[PDB]
């Protein structure tokens, strides 16, 4: 497992534009296209980001394409902010994969303004930080998906995702 195939199993793949749970047009795997609700807007973001007139319609490999941006962005965003790069430094392999999901679902910002949970990550206090995490809108919002990137955090392991 890694954190491509983590992600693919947590974002799905759609090769037309949708609307994510949060009611926000997105396509591909997991790649925000606009908070706008205009399918105009987001048709426009579309074509920006291909290099192409789509028509709200891309194909696997475009998908794809944008997939290793995002997960390159949410890598380089995490090393270059200074409240992240400390935590995601003293992690092992799998956990650092579970701070990168998170990223990649919330933003950089969302993510650095879990404070006590970063800490107690920090602090190796697996049990704690679990629950501390369990504690949010993010959570509340989607359960599953949280519940799957907390366990990866809680047990360092990829149980969570080995079935799926
Ligand atoms: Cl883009
Ligand atoms: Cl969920």
């Amino acid at each position: 497992m890694n954190i491509f195939e983590m992600l693919r199993i947590d974002e799905g793949l759609r090769l037309k534009i949708y609307k994510a749970t949060e009611g926000y047009y997105t396509i591909g795997i997991g790649h925000l296209l606009t908070k706008s609700p205009s399918l105009n807007a987001a048709k426009s973001e579309l074509d920006k980001a291909i290099g192409r007139n789509t028509n709200g319609v891309i194909t696997k490999d475009e998908a794809e394409k944008l997939f290793n941006q995002d997960v390159d962005a949410a890598v380089r965003g995490i090393l270059r902010n200074a409240k992240l790069k400390p935590v995601y430094d003293s992690l092992d392999a799998v956990r650092r994969a579970a701070l990168i999901n998170m990223v990649f679902q919330m933003g950089e910002t969302g993510v650095a303004g879990f404070t006590n949970s970063l800490r107690m990550l920090q602090q190796k206090r697996w049990d704690e930080a679990a629950v501390n995490l369990a504690k949010s809108r993010w959570y509340n919002q989607t359960p599953n998906r949280a519940k799957r990137v907390i366990t990866t955090f809680r047990t360092g392991t990829w149980d969570a995702y080995k079935n799926l």
